[PDB]
């Protein structure tokens, strides 16, 4: 039995622990996963002092070259807008990515506004503030968040761009997607972006938004999924799936990604690392789904296996799977 330490990523979190416990019942094997942002989990596996890092932006392949790193995909979520309206119920609210922008850059100060009322014909919006709600933390779900924003509002591209942290034009800083999903709870009128899982595990409504294509969607296990189609895997397994063509394609979707070292110096905990994601794939799939990620396509996980072989080996040149 093994006792692993991982850390980073609060985006994927819930189904890392869901599968950790699993995996501890079944095996005895103990992993402790700690969610500190994808920043954070960044830092951590190059200054050695985890297993494994877990972070929702993809690191460059010469990054990954020059850190000795090695990284891969886990599973697709969502980000949505979780808000609190009063009169309002979940799913009702549509919103597309200019409105949405503008909300962000403080341009929209009201839930009736002109802007909102017209993308909501049948709603009678309240003429409540809205209350923004961004992350204190570096994270990578305001990575994910922020890329969409700069395709779909251009004054937000040009004034404040895209990254794990940006200077936030307005709002009030929550940290990690807990601290959002508790902020959104607690103020009337407020509006915060979070990982699906974090807005339905704590009944918080949430907006539909308009696809690519320019249809309104609701954000589902299935509709993650459809937002990834048209990803080639084969070339990248870093995959951009924000803003993607396609019917019911959720807008702000997202991989996450796990890191470990290429030279492991403690082989026996390398390998302990390999065999619980292995293990993951090969029967977490009903979990994942339980808490609406949706899996990656056999053809992915079977890249990484055979990456695995490859890449990850002893100091003295032997491979680890």
């Amino acid at each position: 039995e093994a006792s692993l330490t991982g850390a980073g990523a609060t985006f994927p979190a819930p189904v890392y622990a869901k599968w950790a416990d699993t995996y501890q019942k079944e095996t005895g094997n103990k992993v402790n996963y700690q969610g500190i942002g994808s920043s954070g989990g960044v830092k951590q596996i190059i200054a050695n002092t985890v297993d494994f890092g877990a972070s929702d932006a993809p690191l460059s392949d010469e990054k990954l070259a020059q850190e000795g790193l090695f990284q891969f995909p886990t599973v697709i979520g969502g980000v949505v807008l979780a808000v609190n309206i009063p009169g309002l119920k979940s799913g009702e609210l549509v919103l597309d990515g200019k409105t949405l922008g503008d909300i962000y850059l403080g341009k929209i100060k009201k839930w009736d506004d002109e802007a909102i009322a017209k993308l909501n014909p049948g709603l009678k919006l309240p003429s409540q503030n809205i209350a923004v709600v961004r992350r204190a933390n570096g994270s990578g779900t305001s990575f994910v968040f922020t890329s969409y924003l700069a395709k779909v509002n251009e004054e937000w591209k040009n004034n404040v761009g895209t990254g794990s942290t940006v200077k936030w034009p307005i709002g009030l800083g929550g940290k990690g997607n807990d601290g959002i999903a508790a902020f959104v709870q607690r103020l009337p009128g407020a509006i915060g972006y979070v990982e699906y899982a974090y807005a339905k595990q704590n009944n918080l409504a949430y907006t539909k938004l308009i696809s690519a294509d320019g249809k309104p969607v609701s954000p589902t296990e299935e509709n993650f999924a459809n937002a990834a189609k048209g990803a080639d895997w084969s070339k990248t397994f870093a995959q951009d799936l924000t803003n993607q063509k396609g019917e019911d394609a959720w807008p702000i979707t997202s991989t996450t990604f796990i890191l470990i070292h290429k030279d492991q110096k403690k082989p026996e905990q390398g390998t302990e690392v390999l065999k619980f994601f292995d293990w993951a794939y090969k029967t977490g799939a009903k979990q994942a789904n339980d808490l609406d990620y949706a899996s990656l396509p056999d053809s992915v996980v079977e890249q990484v296996r055979a990456a695995w072989k490859t890449n990850i080996k002893d100091s003295s040149g032997k491979p680890l799977y």
